[PDB]
């Protein structure tokens, strides 16, 4: 793969059992274009790779005419019309920034029957004050409680989660992400306790 980050979204879209096939996809965080080149070898018809931040998108993707590069201020400012049209599949790998504040965002960026599969960072979720140290989360409780803030919001929206499954890499200093599966169309959305289940195997589990 042209970065390490392409592992971490196959684990995902295996986890899930989500297809890519012919479909429009958004890669909100895009930079070296780990998880749009998972995206283009899956059969993606189109992304649309934000550059929302440092970091440059590999030669051989930017000039791909299945992708479409947007550099834009931030995630938090993506419309449809920015992006060309509402896509199929999001997905979302932010640094610094907590999802609560880019999730109407991403959210609006999709379609009805969409996957949007955002990675969670627990240390960029919860207060400063509960980062351990080393800026670790060691704490698995709030690990778990940052993907429920995420989950809770993301269900204000009207997007269930269906799944949880530990990133099979850790991010910046060790800290273990977890990728969430949300979709607003589904027969199978979490209750309260089947979350809670999800979210506890997922923490124990772990990468």
């Amino acid at each position: 793969w042209v970065s390490r980050g392409a592992h971490k979204l196959v684990g995902a879209l295996e986890a899930f059992a989500i297809a890519v096939a012919g479909r429009r996809c958004l890669d909100a965080g895009a930079s070296t274009g780990g998880f749009t080149e998972v995206l283009l070898d899956r059969g993606a018809a189109h992304v649309v790779a934000a550059d929302v931040g440092y970091g440059q998108l590999a030669w051989s993707l930017r000039n791909d005419p299945r992708v479409v590069v947007l550099e834009r201020t931030n995630a938090r400012g993506l419309t449809p019309e920015a992006i060309g049209g509402r896509v199929d599949l999001v997905v979302a790998d932010l640094s610094f920034i907590s999802l609560a504040t880019v999730l109407p965002a991403l959210v609006g960026c999709a379609s009805r029957d969409a996957d949007i599969v955002p990675l969670v960072k627990p240390q960029f979720e919860v207060g400063k004050g509960q980062v351990g140290p080393g800026g670790v989360v060691h704490d698995p409780q709030l690990r778990a409680r940052s993907v429920l803030a995420v989950a809770r919001r993301a269900q204000e929206l009207g997007w269930h989660s269906v799944g949880v499954k530990a990133s099979p890499l850790p991010g910046p200093s060790g800290n273990v992400e977890y990728f969430l599966w949300l979709r607003t169309q589904t027969d199978r959305a979490l209750s309260a306790k089947g979350l809670e289940d999800a979210v506890h195997r997922a923490i124990s589990e772990g990468p």
